């Protein structure tokens, strides 16, 4: 064995020859740091027994265990391999215990496959007999994509493992973690996955969510593939420089999907086609959100709101954290400190703003006939709590209010309970959206108020390297019991089940509306239901840098509406950091400035009504709002086709290997390049300029750089923003709310390519109705520019905005002077627009034009 290819046989303890011999592995204490001294042999594992059997969907094989002594339990004797050729670009295989049913994720979106093997496969599947291995290769070039032959298949009740070689080291994904870099180096690295309330810091631990998806860019041609494991048990993913990746899990079954694409974007699209495409956000959820833990009183909250309104900050949503509650209890508000709450909400609404309230899962069990607590009384009547292992007594833990029980959101009768709680509360405080937190689930005691019994669930043969080394640390007992099964098996599905139930509640509370759900904990497929934030970060320059890979990864995971707490949750934010963070933060898909308890104010206006930070924050938030029709159309493509929103350079520029590890810059869709200053004291950033025409957003000027590293001059008041030649960006005059800004004149920014051509599109609907796309109530138009000509073209036309909207300005970058501008409407001429032209910058701006939204036009000019 070449040392890069050794598969570690002692993941659980420091390596010894005696343990190696006892396990029947190979011993070689010679090797570079991290190279396993003890590793699985060439042979041993499982072998194929007899022949493969053709089925309608693909094939089955029986695998029989090559005997050895138990490591972490003894391998299941007979394993069944079921292989389904589901589509041309998606292969599914699962490994089950041939004799017993095992836990399988009861995913809400994924359906069982029936039907026949797809035609025109882009992949071929190869099975080796002795020992068992599975290989998936790309048909067109025979590139080996998945190849398990590097390691054994291990399949014991509480220890399952399968490895695969990888065709390159361009590997992106896995979660939820702070990876720090976007491209995984492929040096010996183990990532534990198990939903846990812990700080997203530099220690590389398991965080709030469970995401097994990874994408691999195979080569410069763009050809890419992805892998997904459908398994909700505690697990870790081991990366090594072969290159190779091992999945090591402690229950369930190995249920794998392999996705192929011509480009990275097509791999994400194939993945989201399987697990579920993201929900379309309400248009208002794309504006700026402001928040903090512990305003303390409504007076203090109103004070913050009003100083940011007075500053003309674009500011659509105010969040209210646990301080609104009466003693941190769900579905109450503090009648003294938040006296006047309903009247404040009216004020918010009348100002065009929205209210999002935090709701925790854990319910106070403190209720007597003297002093009733309704959510607990109604919950106990319905019998909808998570129970201890006896299957009958509700588990007691502790969160914000004191001792608590936990809803079992897997029980469909729990959504009924939860919905009524929301109905009852909305009658008091008319919130518009819901922020669901602490849903790993997070417990202030370990397991329960009486701890956890010693047994194989709470104390398993092998524990992945999760924070603190016990599964029940700061969560529920592993033998706690829910409708979908035991906590051991479904722990990673709590936040997922809770987002599903919460989306159910929205159907009653916000009939026909999307509303907004923000969730902490996630499983694969959570973006169908919710936005995500990156959790309790810290006001450091490290946390600023680390945010970008975290945002890009959740876009691969199909949770495109994602961002961190701008300026940092924990700690007092320095002015310089917060100013650089607000500049970048104006371009996160989810843009929220949120702050921890006790720390100095960090809302933009708090820095002073004439401060650089406020001026800069207002400036870039106004740019964000200007480009909201472009951002919104990007979320439309994510929702309907599965595209990313916040996009890596390498997804558009994969032919250039200089982009393969860029994580300090990113794109909005194909066309907008964002380059933040991310270092203290810097007024410059070393940045990559991909192989395209680029125009400075602010001046419109063509940059002299192409396909090269540059130092971009970015003073205290700037972030780099460039528009790609070849693309047309729809815009709308901004205002301090989207309620108002949506009524304003539209514009087009045409960035010309070398041939003086460009293309773009605009999606437009009512901005809030649920499933306008599935029910086809929307406008979609295309803009295309050739020499001397712009065409506005309508493809779907089943929504006409009642506000009489129109394009009143067109800015053309990289153009020679356009003259004699003519506008035709469905063929008919007329009259004559104004053109202003800057021959130095090659910018033309056409005004005094009125192109109605949803109407076809041709706009023509001479040179
Ligand atoms: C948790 O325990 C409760 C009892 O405390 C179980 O409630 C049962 O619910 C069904 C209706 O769905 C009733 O017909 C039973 O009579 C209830 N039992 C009792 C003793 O009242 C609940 O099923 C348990 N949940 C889980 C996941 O085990
Ligand atoms: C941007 O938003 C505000 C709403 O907050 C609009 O404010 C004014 O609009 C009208 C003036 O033409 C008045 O009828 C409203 O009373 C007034 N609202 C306020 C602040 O009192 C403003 O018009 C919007 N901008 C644009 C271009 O429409
Ligand atoms: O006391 S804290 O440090 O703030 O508790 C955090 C962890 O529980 C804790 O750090 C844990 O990891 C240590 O064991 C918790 O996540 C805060 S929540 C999430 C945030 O967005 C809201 O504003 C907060 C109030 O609702
Ligand atoms: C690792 O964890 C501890 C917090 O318990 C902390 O002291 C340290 O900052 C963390 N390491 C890094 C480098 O983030």
């Amino acid at each position: 064995v070449n040392e890069l290819e050794r598969i570690n046989c002692i993941p659980d303890q420091p390596p010894t020859k005696a343990t190696c011999d006892q396990r029947g592995c190979c011993w070689n204490p010679q090797g570079a740091v991290s190279v396993p001294w003890c590793y699985y042999s060439k042979n041993h594992s499982y072998h194929v027994e007899g022949n493969l059997v053709n089925t309608n969907a693909g094939f089955t094989a029986r695998l029989k265990n090559l005997p050895s002594s138990p490591v972490f339990g003894s391998n299941v004797d007979n394993v069944l391999l079921t292989a389904e050729y589901q589509t041309s670009n998606r292969f599914h295989f699962k490994l089950t215990d041939q004799t017993n049913n095992r836990f399988e994720v009861p995913h809400e979106h994924v359906q069982s496959f029936s039907g026949n093997a797809a035609a025109s496969l882009t992949y071929q599947v190869e099975i080796s007999r002795q020992p068992f291995s599975i290989k998936v290769t790309r048909r067109s070039n025979n590139r080996v994509l998945f190849d398990s032959s590097i390691g054994p298949l291990l399949f014991a009740d509480q220890f399952l493992q399968l490895s695969t070689r990888l065709p390159s080291t361009n590997v992106y994904g896995l979660g939820e973690h702070v990876h720090q870099q976007y491209r995984h180096d492929m040096n010996w690295k183990t990532w534990p996955i198990f939903n846990r309330d812990t700080t997203p810091n530099g220690n590389g631990t398991n965080l709030y969510g469970a995401q097994t998806f990874f994408l691999c860019l195979e080569d410069a041609s763009g050809l890419s593939f992805g892998v997904f494991l459908m398994n909700s048990n505690a697990m870790e993913v081991v990366l090594q420089p072969a290159p190779a990746i091992t999945y090591r899990t402690i229950g369930g079954i190995l249920d794998f999907y392999v996705f192929l694409g011509n480009t990275p974007e097509q791999v994400v699209q194939e993945y989201l086609e399987l697990i579920g495409r993201p929900a379309l956000p309400s248009y208002w959820a794309l504006g700026f959100h402001l928040s903090r833990y512990e305003y303390g009183t409504l007076d203090n909250m109103r004070e913050v709101v009003e100083r940011n309104r007075a500053a003309q900050l674009p500011y659509d949503v105010q969040h209210a954290d646990i301080d609104y509650m009466d003693e941190r209890r769900d579905f109450t508000y503090d009648s003294v400190d938040f006296k006047g709450f309903p009247e404040f909400v009216n004020e918010l609404h009348n100002n065009g703003q929205k209210l999002v309230i935090i709701v925790d899962p854990a319910i106070s069990n403190n209720s007597s006939s003297s002093k009733p607590y309704g959510p607990y009384d109604r919950g106990s009547d319905m019998k909808i709590w998570v129970n201890s292992s006896d299957g009958v007594t509700p588990l007691i833990g502790e969160v914000w209010p004191g001792q608590t029980v936990f809803p079992d959101y897997t029980n469909p009768n729990c959504a009924v309970w939860w919905t009524k709680e929301f109905e009852l509360f909305h009658n008091q405080v008319e919130f518009d959206g819901i922020w669901i937190d602490m849903n790993e689930v997070s417990n202030f005691v370990d397991g329960s108020v009486s701890g956890c019994s010693t047994n194989n669930l709470n104390n398993p043969p092998f524990t992945p390297r999760i924070l603190d080394g016990y599964l029940f640390c700061k969560t529920l007992c592993m033998d706690a019991v829910q409708h979908w099964g035991k906590q051991y098996d479904i722990h990673n599905l709590y936040g997922y089940s809770m987002a599903v139930a919460t989306a159910e509640a929205a159907k009653t509370v916000f009939p026909n509306k999307r509303s907004f759900i923000l969730t902490r904990s996630t499983f694969a497929g959570s973006g169908k239901f919710a936005a995500h934030w990156l959790g309790d970060n810290t006001a450091t320059w490290d946390d600023l840098r680390w945010s970008i890979p975290g945002v890009l990864e959740f876009n691969l995971f199909g949770i495109p509406m994602v961002g961190p707490d701008i300026c940092g949750f924990a700690l007092d934010t320095p002015e310089e950091l917060c100013r650089r963070w607000m500049q970048l933060g104006a371009f996160y898909p989810f843009s929220r400035n949120h702050n921890g308890q006790g720390y100095k104010d960090q809302d933009p206006a708090s820095f002073g009504a004439d401060s650089l930070l406020l001026n800069s924050s207002r400036h870039y938030l106004n740019i964000r709002y200007t480009l909201l029709p472009y951002l919104y159309t990007l979320f439309f493509r994510a929702h309907s086709r599965g595209d990313t929103v916040a996009r890596p350079l390498l997804h558009e520029f994969y032919e250039d290997n200089s982009t393969w590890d860029v994580h300090q810059q990113f794109l909005w869709g194909p066309g907008l390049l964002i380059t933040p200053v991310l270092d203290e004291g810097a007024e410059k950033v070393m940045a990559y300029v991909p192989d395209a025409v680029w125009y400075d957003y602010e001046t419109g000027s063509q940059v002299r750089w192409r396909k090269q590293k540059v130092e971009m001059e970015l003073p205290g008041d700037k972030i780099g923003l460039h528009l790609r030649g070849g693309y047309i960006f729809p815009t709308q005059q901004p205002n301090t709310t989207t309620l108002a800004s949506r009524k304003n004149p539209l514009g087009l920014i045409i960035a010309l390519d070398e041939n003086k051509e460009a293309k773009g599109e605009l999606f437009w609907d009512d901005g809030e109705t649920k499933d306008t796309v599935a029910n086809k109530v929307y406008l979609l138009c295309e803009f295309s520019v050739t020499q001397n000509r712009l065409e506005v073209n309508i493809s779907q036309s089943t929504y006409k905005d009642p506000n009489n909207l129109a394009f009143n300005e067109i800015k053309i970058l990289g153009t020679e002077e356009p003259s004699n501008v003519t506008v035709k409407h469905n063929g008919v001429p007329s009259t004559s627009p104004t053109v202003t032209y800057d021959s130095n910058l090659k910018v033309a701006i056409i005004t005094d034009i009125d192109l109605l939204l949803g109407e076809a036009y041709t706009v023509e000019w001479a040179h």
